């Protein structure tokens, strides 16, 4: 009761080949839904078949740190990246101490909280992944960037099978009440450890070839393929066949070995508006998939190089990860107040998402006008394919719950991180209901009168993270990312005058340079 | 909860060649800043390049007891002076008990203060030197020398790399959330060792001899030099050259073996205006060094005498050390009102602040017209220099951090005291935040409702230093400080009427004689 | 990341006190006087150090 | 013998990098002569420290 | 770089190459301690003289 | 002082220096009639108390 459940423990070590970042942030947790599970859909509203929607609300909330910024720091951020060529997430420790349960009353305008020493908060963990999990979603509420701020814990919500805000039979409802807690008081805790499935490292090098460029550009091929089927002689025209074999002189004839990743096309769009088509074709022109009647945009599909050469100003209509800007709106918003990735060290395996694949035939030639070359939008397989896989960021996720099906491909989490069949379990915690003065002769009638009281406390996260030195005999310097030496009146990733952190922009794991 | 968390621990123990002081205090910390860091700079304020700043604020406190008065009482500097030729810090213990969190409420004029018992306060000590040390300036928020008085915690803010209001990409900011730090509650306390580096006793003594002064009274040198090189014989002048060999009747003659320390001389001020010379040269007068543009004044610089022979109304304009007087104003303020000290025991090895250090020749004299004896307002260094340090006093500093660089040169603390490489870490405290109620529906907004609280409690500090007693064959009693035993309406550092601590004066430590 | 002239607390004054003024300003235009004052982020370059 | 470093600064640090951008010439290579030479002379002061 | 430096007038063994009057005192080296100022015997470890 | 479409240079002679990282010097040698040993002045500092 009046001694302390645990101690402030947010710290990073660097050890040789692997690193332990240690976050612990503030949290508090209103009571919601007033200790009740509702249902919720999109009957009755801006309707839409493409929007349809149903689920329930459930009165707990839930604690995510499904984001990178909650325990590295810019600095250790910036360690990370210009010396490692990849790195991994390893082993879990999680702890919630320091229990905090405020009981609050107001009347007539007087509004004092208090101690309800006696009350209890309950916690569980789905380490079954039999709850639907929401941490795929990039959603917000997770530990703050900066440790001295204090978070809200979001509400639990899931969704089930719908049938245009109406669902069906085989719809599943799930009461989390039916789940073993541990309840505590304001002298308890509560502690778990996780251990991270095996997974490949995240690419955080560059290549230094291009796919297409592997070739000595100093000796000839022994392979031939046909150079000329025109034949020039002074009769304008006589047919003919001739054949020439692969030099430096001629690079993009030469017989390759693979061919570039998949691609999905997408729509392009410049940064200048003076410069964009009329009309708003944000939802009429995107990339969609249908899926069983509601069809729904392509986010960060297939991962695809966002501009080429120097067109740095052109990206995806909905291509790329775009982040918010702390005072950025919810809804209208313009460029000046969001934050746009640029996945452009890709664009040595995989194609443009803007532009086309290539270019196939589609007809012979006997005695017909050849050739038929079509240009080609959507490709996907093809054995031979190699592809770099969308780039992680500081402010980007983590990992994603692998949905358990008869078969995937590359289980990638598109919105990048890692794909994990079994992904750290979700942490729900909920305030125990305490019931107001009841009556004094009996009511079998659902009780409704609780007493208003929230709850607050700490929360730990340990992770340790595998990395992976680079090995390059590279002799040229290497592109590393730094802070402008020049002299400014605000320093990248602080606090202004009013007290407000802030991040200046995102931030790749792609510097350090690696052989093809 | 309802058991005490430590026990007040304030003494002093005289044992031999040691003694260890304990105090106690009863601190109080507010939160600050609102749970917040801060950007601060001079930026759209009364300007003057060369009093630009940027840094930081930060919500947390300190801890700091750089002030002898903090550990030592009158009575105990007493004993120490009088009886002691040096002293060093040793050993460090520092106790942090009885954790009082209370919150506040306010509402239509009524203000209400009450026990949040599940609360926290942070603590932890920088003992790697990460954090900017803010100890070495002389600033206020000490443990109070009167143990029955009650302190505020000070607030800690740090400073970077600074372009006139306008800061650079090198600056760093620190987060203090960023460290591993003990939570406790009311239970909870929280304790510390420290050991004090080697270092050189302090000077508690007075020499006996002047440097230019140590040959024998009675017995002539082996020695000679150009005695006259105008030649008398009346001829007015002949030239010729003569020697004669050093005597006690001419010491000012003597070959001598060392030099005075070395001068950075200062302008002289007379305690009586009416003395003074007309203008406001405070600034345009004094003595300062120029530092990439903005030059800063000189405080107490180079060890030097206050004043010479009986003159004891004069006084370097910023070379020397003046402490407040209790109901002493900030800006306005006159002589009745501060305490000048008086470095005078240094007269027989250092020089004058003031007057000049020496005079050199500027030329030839062949054939013309010599000499060029020139004044020396600045020298240092030169092999053979022996000097003495600034004395510590009883409200003064202790210690100070030796700032890591390439090279030093007698890195004494200039305001005086200790240089410590590795000084008594700093031991930075804070609130623990603890949000209001919450809302019905997420908000991935920055919280910002904080329930206002503060907390109080006891520290300890036990220190023991080293003495070294006094090996003197000399006759004569020895100038010891005094009480003036004549009848008085006060007495000295006590408290009067109204119940206030008052510190009639500063005191040194150079009463006690030995020879040069 | 610090300059030499720059190590102090930017939050916090001095217990130290220095000749500020020698002029004395009050209408007569000049008065001589000595005042002094402690230091304070307002005046940095003004500050004891200690190196 | 090296010295690593132990800084818990917060924002990233200034480093010593190659322009990214499109040129003709690869810094510290060769010319179509054959001749090494070294763009320009590099310090060793880039990592940060408190005073 | 060279040692330190403090330097002293110059005087040649033939008086008849030296300068007139008694320097020897008002022209000399020396340093000032608590009013009473002492002249400097050998100073500095410096050169006695150049060259030839 | 400086050039900048000042009459330049400035360069003044120097009668004392002392100091300065980097400095080399021999002592004053000893004679056979000369001093041998001298107490080193016991203060809070010296330098190179060569006699």
């Amino acid at each position: 009761v009046g001694n302390a459940s645990g101690n402030w423990h947010c710290d990073s070590t660097w050890l040789g080949d692997r690193v332990i970042t240690t976050s612990t942030r503030t949290w508090a947790l209103p009571t919601y839904n007033n200790h009740l599970y509702k249902q919720i859909s999109s009957a009755s509203t801006g309707a839409s078949n493409d929007n349809h929607y149903f689920g329930y609300s459930t009165p707990w909330g839930y604690f995510d740190f499904n984001r990178f910024h909650c325990h590295f720091s810019p600095r250790d951020w910036q360690r990370l990246i210009n010396n490692n060529w990849g790195f991994r997430p390893k082993r879990l420790n999680f702890k919630l101490f320091n229990i905090q349960v405020k009981e609050v009353t107001t009347n007539d305008g007087v509004t004092t909280i208090a101690n309800n020493l006696t009350s209890t908060v309950q916690v569980f963990s789905d380490s079954e992944y039999q709850l639907p999990y929401v941490l795929g979603s990039a959603h917000q509420g997770c530990l703050p960037p900066f440790p001295a701020d204090v978070f809200m814990i979001p509400q639990y919500g899931y969704l089930t099978l719908n049938n245009g805000s109406q669902a069906v039979g085989r719809s599943s409802f799930y009461c989390l009440e039916y789940f073993p807690s541990q309840m505590l008081r304001t002298g308890n805790n509560f502690t778990f450890s996780y251990t991270f499935e095996d997974v490949p490292f995240h690419s955080s090098y560059a290549h230094s070839q291009s796919l297409d460029r592997l070739m000595n550009p100093l000796i000839d091929q022994y392979l031939y393929y046909l150079n000329r089927t025109q034949n020039q002689s002074g009769s304008a025209q006589n047919k003919d066949l001739l054949f020439s074999r692969g030099s430096p002189a001629g690079m993009s004839v030469q017989p390759k070995n693979w061919l570039p990743g998949p691609c999905y096309r997408q729509q392009r769009v410049s940064k200048t508006k003076t410069d964009n088509n009329n009309s708003n074709f944000t939802w009429t022109g995107a990339s969609k998939y249908n899926l069983n009647g509601r069809e729904s945009i392509i986010n960060p599909g297939t991962a695809m190089a966002s501009h080429k050469d120097d067109k740095d100003k052109f990206f995806p209509m909905s291509g790329v990860m775009i982040f918010g800007k702390e005072s950025a709106g919810a809804s209208n918003t313009a460029l000046d107040n969001v934050m746009i990735t640029d996945e452009e060290e890709i664009k040595a395996t995989n194609p443009v998402a803007t532009e086309r694949f290539g270019t196939v035939a589609v007809n012979l030639q006997s005695s017909s006008t050849d050739p038929a070359t079509g240009d080609v939008h959507v490709m996907g397989a093809l054995p031979g394919m190699v592809w770099q896989d969308r780039d992680v960021y500081l402010q980007g996720p983590i990992w994603a719950k692998i949905p358990h099906t008869d078969g995937h491909f590359h289980p990638s989490p598109l919105m990048g991180g890692f794909g994990l069949k079994h992904p750290p379990p979700q942490i729900l915690i909920k305030n125990t209901p305490v019931p107001a003065n009841p009556p004094a002769e009996f009511s079998a009638t659902k009780f409704a009168s609780f007493i208003t009281q929230y709850s607050t406390g700490q929360v730990s996260v340990e992770i340790e993270w595998e990395l992976q030195k680079e090995n390059s005999k590279r002799w040229n310097p290497e592109v590393q990312y730094t802070s402008n030496y020049a002299k400014s009146a605000n320093v990248d990733f602080t606090v202004d005058n009013n007290g407000l952190y802030t991040e200046p922009r995102p931030i790749g794991t792609r510097y350090l340079t690696r052989p093809l």
